[PDB]
């Protein structure tokens, strides 16, 4: 089209030297996000040098009813790929005025683990597999499936090719182009064995750089699929019938296990998380429930258990580590609902920190 | 339209110096193909220095156990037609992890037959003549045919211009583009006598490259079509009641028959090529009975000819070849779902290798 | 629209060296025009210098059903207006094997004819004034037409502007626009008495040269039109009633009538054609039962007529001819469908060889 | 509707006495009907009673131009199935101010022939199959048929049921009902091979009567299809191609032919019509020379042929008939589009006055 | 609307005591029917006394080519559901020209081996169930069939009731009502497992009457559904995947096993009737294969299974029938496109004349 789309797409610095930046906070129920503009007055490239910004706490959800002032503060920057120039997407933290971060923050105990002397001096590396739904505008049906009705039998969906195989591509492609570009580290995407699903990989991030390029992830994908004109649904089992529930899986990987005959660290890594797996199931995501149930490569809610090959194993080491005697290992644990900040944090302590 | 073709169309080496790679492997029925993208970090040239990856097993209906992991080998890279700049694809082929091919690969005897110092010696060309149909996206009718009615009779449509004599030309010649922009060394394309079929022709390529080219090309079709939003069928029949069926014709050509007084040696190994004819007659396509019966310039299911001009016969060489007495004969056996690599291995074997 | 518009506009030239040489051959109902492109490895300009190709005979309805095959010759080259570049458009005529004219080429006898050393000594200019009809899709009426009924009196139509004036003048400026880009010299448009018609006008075509140059832009329009959707007839009636019938008119002029004392010479000529007058109006098109009735500024079937002013004259002199010599005569006769060649090859040689 | 269909359906002849009479005449071009009704003070009974009336004859194209009035002769009288009760249907013939039959009458020589004391010693039967095709409103295509299409080959058409098999039978089966309670003799129905096309046998009515009600089974056939919305067309070739056409067939038999051994007098009244089959063809109507040529059961303009069980003889006697001695023959060769009073007035001339 | 329809249900008998009889033959093929309609003079009760009539058997597919004629045998009066009054339907046999039968009749044998004195004094009664689905117009799927997709797994459909569990059901109670009132006895009806697929079951008549009421009954459904807009096909599988199919059971009872111990004498007929199963397997319809493979509900083709209570049998025998000693029994193996007349007669030759 070309009816405003000659104004959106206007360069910036022909006429003025002013950028704007982008302000993005975990919302109120702690999985939406929120986002409101600001102009700036030059492009800025440290992140310490942003100002802080407020909003409203009652409409939300994140304050009480007597003093509604929520004090953010700048994160990260990344470039902003929806308008290109110098403009810039900045990821904030709710706090409430005097210091003290807001209850649904997560991230202010999350970088007092990662700040550890032990945590700098391992360097954890994540890699997270999000997987993620496409529902249609109004009925709410994922997109490509009849009103009220289903497609044929799951299996030729994976990685599929063509029409009736893949259902928008162009958006996840779009996804990956903007990703690239802005400084996320994504890795690669494909097909899930649902129609209309799909994947997308992030890298090998390091901190709690994890968690920020996660999220920032989500926002750009939520943008782009708001462009196109549909909905994005991040919940474990957006339908309820004999489908692939959609959750997530956590790469782990720290110094000394990719050092040099890791095999005996992984597995007391192994171990070490399995002591604890109450806490970690129910610190994983709510809507878990109806995830794990024992069907679709899935493990058991109240059970533990990991291999080597099993696909059903609720934690599995890739049989390269075995042939090489270092690697990583996947915690099949997370749904698709999670907040990395938590688990990440989770894995680190309970891997690096705890001595029993 | 403006709807996200903003950021599809986005050059990355202005920004970043990352590039991206899609992978391409046989599925699971033989015939379906799939495909999953991913991130490299540096330009690369040769095939060789590729890494390797694996996909579900058991996704894809060709899981060898409770191992699923089936690891890829990187062929041929092509230049990437829908993303331009440095972006490239690949051809890859399934294995299992202890060196041994998948029982639907069908590409490791051909790179071991084509690997011989013999066929290496006789270096042979072939010239491929791939047909497909365009039919709807919800009735599976081809495109241009009324809903449960047909249009005028065949005869006109041939070579047509015009409205009414040829449906989606403008398919057809981006798919031309598209493989002239990647590497494939495609000759020219032409209709066929339907509404909605057509035809593009491989050009004299070198060894299992024939395959390689092959098989990229269809990829390419199928991702265009995607684009269009149309369904592409390449099998033998799509419609059964009197239309001309789908096919495939394979050129042949030795060192020997294209400059020596060969017309003694394409006779020859015309008879050679008869003598094998049933597991040649069963190693070509599945659904070719449709194709043979005795109409439509076709051959018959339990007879081999081989003349001068017959255009029933099932094999036929060049006038000019007659002429000159030097060139190739034409194998019109081959339906329109075969696998390449079976049948140049075969012809290939049983014209140089074999001996009564 | 944005899909499959950015593979199609590619530039071959900053890859690859290769171009596209599409080749045209006359049809075997004699109306007909049929394509099928191909690739050559380098850049061509001269027409003597291309490969021979042939087409299944049998499938269009030309050649017999012992050997198919059909020869054909290329004769001109044209730069390709639909996909630029260095790509080219060829006009081929077909032929037999053994350097036989099929009964429907009409142009070896043409060359035959032009290549006397009278005519070359003369070189007659023909300038040719098409008109078509652009019809719609489905329900075959013009277009900007209601179905089953008519849009009024004729007369606001001639040269219209506005809207309910002119139906189509985009597809007419851009086959303007093609045929200059092209190599075609093409002199002007403009409309024609009844809705929906048009008209072009080839103007002064040296030699034989005067049929590729109108077959060309045929093919060029009816490319055009297939573009945009609509179809389009050259028959010279195309709605049967009481509506203006399309047509065609010739001028004719060669060096003597052109020179000082003109007049007599072009006399003589016009009553060397009258002279020799059946086989003309026999062949200068199939449907002129429906054009030539006596109405609408159309002569009669059974007479022969010259003027300088009449409109219903089927002959006529220019007005600046009378006045001042030189100049030309106008040949009202041939209609809609008219083969090019026949026509100028009898004009020519009744002017120049033929005595009483 | 729920309203304009009570008083639609209203009764009168409970309020007063007044009944409908609907005048019927045949227009110029001898292929239509025209019909305008007037309000009788009593009901009547026998057409004698009923006065004349005038109607324009400019409009008409059967008038001079100084006085362009015509007057109506009743013929006969049928009840009316759209307006029920005492309303009566009469057939009338357009007469000259003067006493003499208008050019365009055909029924005073038919009269005179008729009325002849031996033809009515003679007592003929006639018995008329003819065939029509239901087409739609606008894109003139069958009903039924896919616009822009044809339907299925021959097949399950010819008599067929089922739905997309037999189209619009609701129509046949409302003509059927409403020309049997109107008081015309219908003897049965059936379809034809033509997707979309219909016939029905009128009984074995004498003399004059069988055209009169052939003519008025027309009229109320037409004002069916115009109230259910579709076009009839009673041409012999409708649609052009590979599809059937619609023909007559004028079953005759005198009192002689169906008392005594006739088996060899129904030999000579084949011979005595063939006598004169050039004039006789030419006096059936347009359209007849697309027709015969040979296939779709039919014969050969040009030739006579004759035999017993052959639907290429231009007169075929049935099997039962020739058996028994005695009974009529079939008279295949008048056209879909006659006019009725003429073919049998001059049949009947042929066999009792006309002779070798 | 309301007009089109008040002619079509007059009382012709109002004005003359005209009937209509609708003579009912099978084509060539073998699974549809054809009608033909013409006017009788009197009401009939008696099939004997209505004549001979005949048809056009080239269309057919099943006439001689010198005599197309093929004549009629009425055999059943039946009373009109769609014309009331006193119109009828009857069902024909066809028979050559000679007294021979047609050789697709399978009458003539039926007759033959039911009229035989011993089956005649055993009087045996079938009890026949039929089941179908109701197909789309123009996409070929079920009614209410979401397009492009599928329904919910097999759940309630299974002679379920309300909106979007049972569709269509107003075509299967005018159906049961027709058929009630036109003198079909026929029994019940409920819904199948498959969304769209209905049965009934046909009373227990007496021999040539149970195959004449059940081709009566398809007659009568396939006209209502063409009424309806909505196509039939009594395929033993429509629709391939994990739905159920259509299939036929017989049910066979004579005098000696309904009276006195006939669960020896059912042991012994079905023993006898799995004896020659090959035979019995190849003479019941095309497309049993696909039906039965051994899952919905079925046995194997190339083994025989018996039981009580097991529905993997092709013969399953009630409780309370054993329980009694003295009933029938179910045959399960025929197919939904079974000719009943060859399979009722086979049933009563290899039970009460074929012995082992």
């Amino acid at each position: 089209m070309s009816l405003l789309s000659d104004l959106c797409n206007l360069n910036l610095s022909e006429s003025t030297e002013k950028i704007i930046a982008e302000y993005i906070w975990i919302g109120g129920s702690g999985m939406d996000l929120r986002s409101k503009a600001r102009t700036l007055n030059a492009p800025v490239s440290d992140p310490s040098k942003l100002p802080q910004w407020n909003y409203d706490g009652s409409s939300t959800g994140q304050a009480p009813g007597e003093d509604s002032e929520v004090i953010l503060y700048p994160q990260a920057i990344y470039k902003d790929p929806f308008r290109r120039g110098n403009n810039i997407l900045v990821m904030c933290d709710a706090y409430t005025p005097g210091g003290e971060p807001i209850p649904t923050n997560k991230r202010f105990d999350a970088a007092k683990i990662f700040s550890h002397p032990d945590v700098v001096a391992e360097e954890p590396w994540y890699g997270i597999e999000q997987e993620y739904t496409l529902l249609q505008k109004e009925v709410k049906w994922p997109i490509g499936w009849p009103v009220g009705g289903y497609p044929g039998p799951q299996g030729p969906y994976y990685c599929g090719i063509g029409a009736d195989k893949a259902f928008g591509r162009d958006i996840v492609d779009a996804h990956y182009k903007a990703c690239l570009y802005a400084g996320i580290n994504i890795s690669g995407i494909n097909g899930e064995v649902m129609p209309g699903q799909w994947e997308f990989q992030v890298g090998p991030s390091v901190g709690i750089s994890s968690g920020d390029q996660l999220w920032m992830a989500r926002y750009i994908l939520e943008r782009i699929t708001e462009i196109a004109g549909v909905v994005v649904s991040f919940d474990p089992k957006p339908i309820e019938g004999d489908w692939n529930g959609a959750g997530a899986h956590t790469n782990y990987s720290t110094k000394s296990m990719r050092s040099d005959g890791g095999f005996e660290v992984i597995k007391k890594a192994i171990e070490k998380l399995g002591l604890k797996h109450r806490e970690h199931i129910a610190a994983y995501g709510e809507g878990n429930e109806r995830r794990l149930t024992g069907k679709h490569e899935t493990a058991d809610i109240n059970t533990f258990l990991w291999g080597v090959a099993n696909r059903g194993a609720s934690i599995r080491v890739g049989r390269d580590t075995e042939k090489a005697g270092k690697g990583y290992f996947e915690d099949r644990r997370p749904a698709s609902n999670m907040d990395p900040y938590i688990v990440t944090s989770m894995i680190a302590n309970t891997t690096i920190l705890w001595k029993p």
